[PDB]
């Protein structure tokens, strides 16, 4: 009945209204070593985070989990002065990136070791039950992610770890799967390693268009979620997303078929980046002008309720559903 | 007649007697996510590093070339506090690990974006001629790599923004290559972009057992380093590396046709390993038993006066060769 949060346990049955997916804080492994040209600006970073955190509070939105892994600039510390400035809960994570061009080098010369997949273990139990670095910060989820195609063997080191540790301590799966692929292995996988399926929540969900792969990974008892609302098209340099448009088909036809109790919203949004910063070249800008933490709310949902999506169904997404992910 | 050290621009005529590639901390990418069970012990680091520093004073070093990358735990800072307590020169590095298994995030986010090796160039410049984040410690050569049989893309954007840094301000280029392969190529590709061969030292040449190929990249004008002396066979659980006794045998085929003006000798310690601490299994501890900063002087040295290398030769390689390496 209790979930941690940057501030400590929180009754799971306060958490309210629920974005699912958000970074306050984001860099791409390797942003460290820009320091120099890219350093972090705690002061004005922590003022920009602050105002998304009173975004997403207009909107009732009372409890934020941001997945920013180990690797990607998660700053516990940091998230606690933001949630301590607004009264946001947060709840982060422990987990890497997914293994992308190549693996990074660390965990790989522990698996030449023998260790590896112990050691993560260990990682996972030490965040979400004794407290993460400097401080006494445990994570509430733990963040995995796969390559587009394939859950590669760094990958899977990383799953079996996690099923290991939500087996001793009831935490949450949350997952990205990359460029709408793996759904399916992912919750496969989890539950062959005795995963719980109430426990998991598969990521980037909208990144796939048919509705018989979002069938085909819910027939798990999974979570899924549509969590990059506002990432349309070609707007970031990475892949080629869905539009906003087209998540909105999706979704829609899963609620006509009564998958409500298994959906959940977010947009991934990245609010202050790490490492050097960066702009969007004039038309892929226009195709990314909504991707912020309001979009759901200004947006999509007045959408949604135009199509006839009530608000019981709405408020089940946002706030049952993590009521009941974070539950026994 | 000046090069930057971690305790600011020192006469290159007081180097004198130096190691060529020494880690004082470092850790593979990675290490950062797993700072929970892998903290950075403060105390324990600077007395171990200090130490480290100690044992080199004692067969007369001088100076130290610590080409930590910056993407690998590299603390000008900390290096700086080892300096002012010991008297040492540290001259440390700018530049990033090679790929091997595959490109970071970062960097290949920002080979996406266009600007990646422009960004590379102006952190070069940057770290040479400002300072490294706010330590107001400057670089004093630029470290590169490449990976196993091939200089791949991400490798060559930081090959040629050296080369522009290199020609902007004279400062010193150290590589590593990757299971000896690819010396002759890296000096081909350094001077096909502009690159002063005096000012280069292609590295881990000890990882290659041809005379032939050191003859090859020595005919460019460039130093060499056989810089891994005790890093044996498997011992580092990755790769195969040579053992010394190849080591030995290739370097005295050098010295006998008079290479002393282009070669220098370290041992590539790590005396702080950043992240988790690890044990090396029985077989492979055994391997690595000689791999520590007193090995040259204690055991290599001795078996090269034994076959007849004189003083003077030593003294060219480990006084000599720094001098003008570092010299305009
Ligand atoms: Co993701
Ligand atoms: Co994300
Ligand atoms: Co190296
Ligand atoms: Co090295």
């Amino acid at each position: 009945e209790m979930v941690e949060t940057v501030c400590g346990p929180v009754p799971v049955e306060q958490l309210g209204k629920t974005l699912i997916h958000e970074h306050f804080l984001f860099g791409y492994p390797g942003f460290q070593g820009d320091v120099t040209r890219g350093t972090f600006r705690e002061d004005e970073s922590l003022r920009v985070a602050v105002e998304a955190a009173e975004k997403m509070k207009r909107h009732g939105i009372q409890t934020v989990v941001d997945p920013t892994p180990n690797d990607c600039g998660r700053n516990p510390a940091f998230l606690r002065r933001v949630a301590e400035e607004t009264g946001l809960n947060i709840i982060c994570a422990t987990g890497y990136y997914y293994e992308g061009e190549g693996a990074p080098p660390y965990f790989q010369f522990r698996r030449l070791l023998g260790t590896a997949e112990d050691d993560i273990y260990d990682m996972f139990m030490a965040e979400l039950t004794e407290g993460i670095a400097d401080t006494g910060i445990k994570a509430g989820v733990i963040k995995l992610a796969s390559s587009k195609g394939r859950i590669t063997e760094y990958e899977k080191m990383f799953f079996r770890a996690a099923a290991r540790a939500q087996k001793e301590t009831g935490a949450v799966i949350i997952t990205h799967t990359q460029e709408g692929t793996m759904g399916p292995e992912q919750a496969a996988y989890l539950l062959e390693h005795g995963a719980d399926p109430k426990k998991i929540v598969i990521g980037h969900m909208c990144g796939n268009t048919d509705p018989d792969y979002h069938r085909k990974t819910l027939a798990y008892g999974v979570y899924i979620a549509f969590d990059r609302f506002g990432i349309q098209d070609r707007g970031m340099v990475g892949m080629i997303a869905p539009t906003d448009e087209e998540r909105v088909r999706t979704l829609l036809a899963l609620l006509r078929d009564g998958y409500e109790k298994q959906i959940m919203l977010s947009h991934d949004t990245v609010n202050v980046w790490l490492g050097r910063p960066f702009t969007l070249p004039e038309p892929f800008a226009e195709m990314m002008k909504n991707w912020h933490v309001e979009h759901l709310f200004v947006n999509i949902i007045p959408a949604l309720k135009n199509e006839g999506i009530r608000d019981e169904v709405l408020e089940q997404m946002f706030i049952g559903n993590p009521a009941a992910l974070f539950s026994a």
